[PDB]
């Protein structure tokens, strides 16, 4: 069951100027940052509020760490702004399985490595009235 | 201060037709529906949690009521997707104030009627690094 916003996904050129900006004009820090290696990105999550499901709310601004990025070519096409959305579950395994199962594209077969330690997948924005979607579950304890 | 993400404003050519998709395929509901013929809009807030602040967070999803609006105009421009974010304040007046102050442009001198009986503003996208951001009070 998809039980909150989990992210927004908000791509940049430069992730320490766009962290600052966000730092300087609202008060929000950096809850946490890392590179993926394997997306080619630098995250950093700001904590925006904690939600009802027992998680949080966070704007994930992204960086591309080379040129063959998903996010990288995404800004050299549309410039910096929103590049996705991203809902959290108890369970993404089963979740992913009944969106797929409804003929949505899942970009993944199964679900990869996302922030601090999450698992996470993907659905196609021409299946999603343009929203590139994100499920998210939190790393488990 | 900004407490919470408020809203993602999603623009869409059918809003019928969209909410529909966001049903069928998350089980979500529509929690109000309002047409704002001053932002020139027909629109769905679809609740998705509550928030730690005693908000709440959902889902905005726009349809132009005629091509003269912010979502007409920008959905000719871009196709459907995400139009804007929205952080939740208990005092949007003071906030937008602050944060004109620091060099970052307010569409509108004062705040305006939002869904719900929201009191709301916005900041300009090319002063925030491409992403139009709104400030929301809650009404009481
Ligand atoms: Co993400
Ligand atoms: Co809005």
């Amino acid at each position: 069951s998809l039980t909150r916003i989990d992210h927004i996904g908000i791509a940049c050129h430069d992730l320490d100027a766009t962290v600052e900006f966000y730092r300087a004009t609202y008060g929000f820090e950096v809850f946490h940052t890392e590179v993926n290696e394997e997306q080619g990105v630098r995250e950093a999550m700001l904590k925006i509020n904690d939600t009802s499901d027992g998680g949080a709310s966070y704007l994930q601004l992204l960086e591309p760490t080379r040129e063959d990025s998903a996010v990288g070519k995404w800004l050299a096409k549309n410039g910096e702004g929103v590049h996705h959305i991203a809902f959290g579950t108890a369970d993404v395994d089963a979740d992913a399985a009944d969106i797929r199962d409804k003929g949505v594209r899942v970009l993944y077969d199964e679900p990869r490595r996302g922030s601090m330690g999450s698992r996470i997948t993907f659905l196609h924005p021409k299946d999603c009235h343009g929203v590139l979607t994100e499920l998210v579950t939190s790393a488990a304890v």
